[PDB]
């Protein structure tokens, strides 16, 4: 008889799921696993991501029962709880998506030596980018484009996505009843109490299939406005209907399917014509994604910059007072502020205010490692993705992809173009709520009658700027040519 587990890490979705499907393919018992590590905590990550991962997990549980079956959430690391499940649950074949990044590389490789040992089959699907990056690699002669006009041909060239595969069964092979590894005491879907937090989550996206399902059909309400995005002309101030689809935190956990959001932009693209493309397309979107995952999964140290072939080296500064600054939204720019609160507060920001900060932080006025950077993104980003931050950071620094250091946002200027009155700034600066329009972008230079009919006294109530825009921006590029020079 054949009893086999669909082990869950990444892609946490029934739909477009082919390693659900062959593990329940003539399957007489189906045990749905995802492992977790409760020592997590004694080694970096925010309440809002893990809560994220806890009702998608939660979300899984309700479609299992659904269908007669049950989500195991195993306690302990898989090098260890595995071993003693294929010998108890009699399991003949493993089912779990692809993964690319390092840390699963070295995991999945002793999983496939342990279950040869145990004469389990291993079957692993690719499902969570929209093509096998591994085969777009091969198609290109043998090395990663790295650009994304050339990434974009080739992936004309190579087809059109594998299509999203077909829902599983109305109902599922359930576990084994009275195997001892599942009793549910142990096997349950923690709280964000129980595994250590002990300040509540703050944002407003929550996690699971079901919601990356809602917000999908909720983007394509309206198919005009899918035809004709266009990513550089989005609103980073709009935070009531954010300007984008903030999918990002379900694709990086795998609620939602890239081949189904792939395959539904295809049926609005044939009935537009006028529809746009790449790279500023919604498809174009995630092509960056499957760009940054081609690049990124071939490319040694991608996440750091010594070692790391495609990433220039730049003699960024080692200043905790700057990083602090940064990392704790007290920069004195209400602009920067918010948006650093709003990473804390909801874990998602918009594309260009991203690019704020990240501009803000390293080649355009402090000078600071993106490494340093990536390290606070990845702690409270909701959707933080190895290989997204990673070449994001490297691009928003000029040290991979991008090149035009010239090119600085100031932390005045870019926000009031679509956000005169900073309805954005008081929403989550709200120190700042009665600063008259005119000096919400620049408080210290309002006047002191001002400032304290708002209750806002640069320096007691809200910081100075800790740097001078125009000598910071004049000084970060100035050395930003010296290092292009120096790097041949
Ligand atoms: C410094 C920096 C770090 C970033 N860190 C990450 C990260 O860790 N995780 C993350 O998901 N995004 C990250 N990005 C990308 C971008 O900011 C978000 O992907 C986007 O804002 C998410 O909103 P959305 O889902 O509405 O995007 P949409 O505009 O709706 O795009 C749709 C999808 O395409 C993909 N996508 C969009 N923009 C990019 C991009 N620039 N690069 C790669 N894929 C993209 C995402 O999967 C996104 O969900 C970062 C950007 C910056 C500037
Ligand atoms: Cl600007």
């Amino acid at each position: 008889v054949k009893n086999s587990i669909i082990w869950f890490r990444k892609g946490l979705r029934l739909h477009d799921n082919p390693a659900l499907l062959e593990a329940c393919k003539d399957a007489k018992h189906v045990y749905p696993v995802f492992v977790l590590d409760p020592h997590f905590l004694q080694q970096k990550v925010s309440v809002n991501r893990y809560n994220f991962l806890l009702e998608s997990l939660e979300d899984l549980q309700r479609s299992f029962q659904a269908r007669g079956s049950r989500l195991l959430v195993l306690r302990g690391k898989p090098e260890e709880v595995f071993p003693r499940v294929f010998r108890e649950w009699g399991v003949t074949q493993l089912c779990f998506e692809h993964d690319t990044e390092p840390y699963a590389k070295v995991r999945d490789a002793a999983v496939r030596r342990l279950a040869a040992e145990a004469g389990v089959e291993v079957v692993t699907p690719i499902s969570h980018t929209l093509y096998d990056t591994d085969m777009l690699v091969a198609r290109n002669g043998g090395a990663a484009p790295l650009t994304m006009q050339s990434f974009t041909k080739l992936v004309d060239r190579v087809g059109d996505p594998p299509a999203p595969a077909p829902d599983p069964p109305a109902a599922m092979p359930p576990p084994a009843e009275d195997m001892p590894s599942a009793a549910p005491a142990a096997t349950g879907v923690p709280t964000w109490q129980e595994v250590g937090f002990k300040e509540p989550p703050l944002t407003v996206f929550k996690g699971g299939e079901t919601e990356a399902l809602a917000r999908l059909e909720a983007a394509f309400q309206d198919p005009k406005w899918v035809a004709g995005f266009q990513k550089p002309d989005t609103d980073p101030s709009a935070w009531e209907k954010p300007a984008t689809t903030v999918l990002s935190p379900y694709l990086k956990f795998g609620c939602l399917s890239a081949r189904l959001f792939h395959a539904r932009l295809l049926e609005v693209y044939r009935r537009h014509p006028a529809h746009s493309q790449p790279p500023v397309s919604l498809r174009g979107q995630l092509l960056w994604r499957e760009f940054f995952y081609t690049v990124g999964s071939t490319t040694p140290n991608f996440h750091r910059m010594a070692g790391n072939p495609v990433c220039k080296q730049i003699d960024w500064d080692d200043n905790p007072e700057f990083l602090a600054a940064w990392r704790e939204a007290r920069t004195g720019f209400p602009w920067i502020d918010a948006i650093m609160t709003q990473l804390v507060t909801w874990g998602w920001m918009h594309h260009l205010a991203r690019h704020s900060v990240a501009c803000f932080l390293t080649r355009g006025d402090l000078y600071v490692s993106w490494e340093r950077g990536m390290e606070v993104f990845e702690e409270h980003l909701i959707d933080q993705d190895h290989y997204l931050n990673a070449a994001n950071w490297m691009w928003l620094s000029a040290s991979a992809f991008f090149s035009q250091y010239f090119r600085v946002y100031s932390p005045v200027v870019f926000g009031k173009k679509y956000d005169p009155e900073g309805r954005f700034i008081r929403k989550f600066l709200p120190v700042l709520k009665d600063m008259p329009a005119k000096y919400i972008y620049e408080p210290w230079t309002a006047p002191l009658e001002v400032q304290r009919k708002a209750g806002c006294v640069v320096g007691r109530d809200y910081p100075a700027p800790i740097v001078d825009h125009a000598v910071a921006s004049k000084a970060c590029i100035a050395r930003m040519a010296a290092a292009y020079r120096r790097s041949k």
